[PDB]
């Protein structure tokens, strides 16, 4: 029924990479900004290293390992890549560094400077990665603006696959109704989450259903209520979100369709999003935690035979 998964999982020596700074902390683990030099080859790769702070807990490791298994098995420009695993006292995940951080943080921080062309483009990129997930048959089960990371302001990537699962087999606000009521997840259910994600970007990081109980949420959706149209949004952009939130999953648009629609819009962005001073805005040595190296290469340019 299924093809063999012939992805390579790479084991790395601790000496190979160094941790420079702490990006985030808490719960099971903390993730570090880092530099990785691979073996014999003389290149330096910027990495995000995530490791379990609380030593080893036998229950805990399954989640970290599963994340690695899924990450290794994916190759796409708009999906985040796992370089290696380090089997120390604590399992360590070495991943490509997304220098500009969380997409959700980014829109909130830069809302004054984010143009329509960037927004439509981000929408296209997320759909492309998500469609790739669909080709895989993997389901994100947790797609949100928070789970998209930006490598350059013009290039974002889907992330947080730890909960990811194969088709067949909490972020209640992002969840589809079929997921809330019946714990059912499908690529189409994923599409609904994509719509909430699009809404977050359009609203520049606003919180959906703010001040609403999750307990409340199923009824509201059952009621047929949905998220409001964003001020920047034209009816054409808003309608796409609405289709994503339709109760009948098959009725909802496919990611492959979503890529098509957003691109057409991206072709003439001002028509579909109206934002004050759209024309004016601009969005971004240059390496941190090291002075020495100009041998740096992005993970993306670093390929493995
Ligand atoms: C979206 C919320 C969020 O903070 N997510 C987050 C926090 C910390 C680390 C990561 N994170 C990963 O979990 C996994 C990978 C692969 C990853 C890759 N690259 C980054 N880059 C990155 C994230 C966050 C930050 N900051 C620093 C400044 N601080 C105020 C905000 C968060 C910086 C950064 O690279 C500079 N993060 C990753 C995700």
């Amino acid at each position: 029924g299924e093809a063999p998964n012939q992805a390579l999982l790479r084991i790395l020596k601790e000496t190979e990479f160094k941790k420079i700074k702490v990006l985030g902390s808490g719960a099971f683990g903390t993730v570090y900004k880092g530099l990785w030099i691979p073996e014999g080859e003389k290149v330096k790769i910027p990495v995000a290293i995530k490791e379990l702070r609380e030593a080893t807990s036998p229950k805990a490791n399954k989640e970290i390992l599963d994340e690695a298994y899924v990450m290794a098995s994916v190759d796409n420009p708009h999906v985040c890549r796992l370089l290696g695993i380090c089997l120390t006292s604590t399992v360590q995940l070495i991943m490509q560094l997304m220098p500009f951080g969380c997409l959700l943080d980014y829109v909130r921080e830069h809302k004054d400077n984010i143009g329509s062309q960037y927004l439509l483009n981000w929408c296209v990129q997320i759909a492309k990665g998500m469609n790739y997930l669909e080709d895989r048959r993997l389901v994100h089960r947790d797609l949100a603006a928070r789970n998209v990371l930006v490598k350059t302001p013009q290039h974002v990537k889907i992330t947080d696959f730890g909960l990811a699962k194969l088709l067949g087999a909490v972020p209640i606000k992002w969840m589809a109704l079929e997921s809330i009521l019946h714990r059912i997840y499908t690529h189409q259910s994923d599409v609904w989450s994509y719509g909430v994600t699009v809404w977050e970007l359009m609203t520049f990081g606003s919180k959906p259903y703010d001040g609403i109980p999750a307990s409340e949420i199923s009824s509201i959706l059952e009621k047929g209520e949905r998220l409001p149209q964003p001020p920047i949004c034209t009816i054409d952009v808003y309608m796409i979100m609405v289709k994503c939130w339709m109760i009948d999953a098959d009725s909802r648009p496919k990611f492959r369709e979503l890529i098509i629609e957003f691109s057409k819009m991206a072709r003439d962005p001002q028509r579909y999003l109206v934002i004050q001073g759209d024309e004016r805005m601009h969005l971004p040595r240059a390496l941190m935690d090291e002075e020495d190296m100009d041998d740096v290469v992005d993970a993306d340019e670093y390929l493995i035979p």
